């Protein structure tokens, strides 16, 4: 009945009150899914149809015998719509004696891992069994830009930005994208690249770039899966991912608990299937650091 | 989310039940009150008047 | 057995069925009574 400190003299009557919900480390969620073109498709693949060219206008005369004009040629792109599966194993003795909701926490923690693992595939993922990120798309120098490739502007020095006229590779990357894509476009960088950008300062030590952390007025999506500023890396991308990149997915998470494989456990098998690559190659420019 | 055996796994989130009422060792209730004479007395003391002897004939 | 928190939990055991046979033999008796001492006897031997 005495002090709650010592156990025998009434310290067993305390019962530490646990948390309401089991918390967790709040990991990165900036996934490029919220800016790209997400389309629900219940199929094996998504086939977009683009117009890589345009028509021709006449300015007809009064007496000209109008000839046939050009007609936009058409490109089809197949989003393969791969799947992403994770299978955590929770004991059955646990699920019974675990006043929290372990099943709801498992599905909510998986759906957090899936939303994070597909953020890497949408950026740097290759083609095998996973969406192809816009970085594996045969980057070609800008000005010599074809349809089946992503353009890029060079900075100058190999390791980092230009040696003398820095911050011109950033502005001409902006104005090398098309006045209609710049309407709603945004940079994509990683945390240690956006830092190396803010550290850029003018000849007097003052930052030259003036919560959403926009750059030059345009938003900046701080990815965590773009390459950093290496010798020949594409550290900064910029483009209208609303049109440049398309995501195809099924808006659900199919969890199949399996009490049979591991007998005293439950072995939740969850798998949502998502895919996506660039659909409009003109809407994404890059910043290569080579020369 | 693994087994509830090791601490840094499901073993942290189990929280045993706690015996809704605190019980104790049981003691005898026989108190000689159920044979003795109980007198409600609102005073500093109680007196009794007896007859240590009897009359004569 | 108690499974324990962590284990493979393999297949334990199953009662081995054994069959007992009651062959159901027969119990026989052949009292050999003569014919003479069956009709010249005052006692009913065939029912005795």
């Amino acid at each position: 009945a005495l002090n709650s400190a010592v156990a025998a003299e009434g310290g067993y009557l305390v019962d530490p009150q646990t948390s309401e919900t089991i918390r967790g480390v709040l990991r990165s969620t900036a996934s490029l899914r919220q800016i790209a073109s997400v389309v629900n498709v219940e199929a094996t693949s998504f086939d977009v149809l683009v117009d890589k060219t345009d028509m021709g206008s006449g300015w007809a005369s009064e007496t000209a015998a109008l000839s046939e004009t050009a007609t936009p040629q058409i490109d089809r792109i197949t989003i393969p719509l791969h799947e992403l599966a994770a299978m955590p194993k929770a004991s059955q003795r646990l699920l019974d004696d675990s006043a929290f909701d372990i099943e709801t926490w498992l599905a909510n923690r998986i759906a957090d891992k899936f939303a994070r693992a597909e953020a890497a595939a949408f950026i740097s993922g290759d083609g095998v069994d996973k969406p192809t990120g816009f970085l594996t798309k045969t980057k070609v120098a800008n000005g010599a830009w074809a349809w089946g490739s992503l353009g890029y502007v060079a900075t100058g020095a190999a390791g980092d930005f230009a040696a003398v006229n820095a911050s011109d590779a950033v502005v001409d990357l902006v104005y090398a994208l098309g006045a209609e894509y710049r309407a709603n476009a945004s940079f994509v960088m990683n945390s240690k690249t956006a830092g190396a950008v803010r550290k850029m300062k003018d000849a007097d030590g003052r930052f030259l770039w003036a919560e959403p952390a926009r750059l030059m007025g345009y938003p900046v999506l701080i990815a965590e899966d773009m390459p950093d500023i290496a010798a020949n890396a594409y550290a900064i991308a910029f483009g209208d991912f609303g049109n440049g990149y398309t995501i195809a997915e099924r808006p659900d998470l199919r969890v199949l608990r399996d009490p049979f494989s591991a007998k005293p456990h439950v072995l939740f098998y969850a798998s949502k299937r998502v895919g996506g690559d660039v659909s409009d190659f003109a809407a994404i420019k890059l910043l290569k650091f080579a020369a």
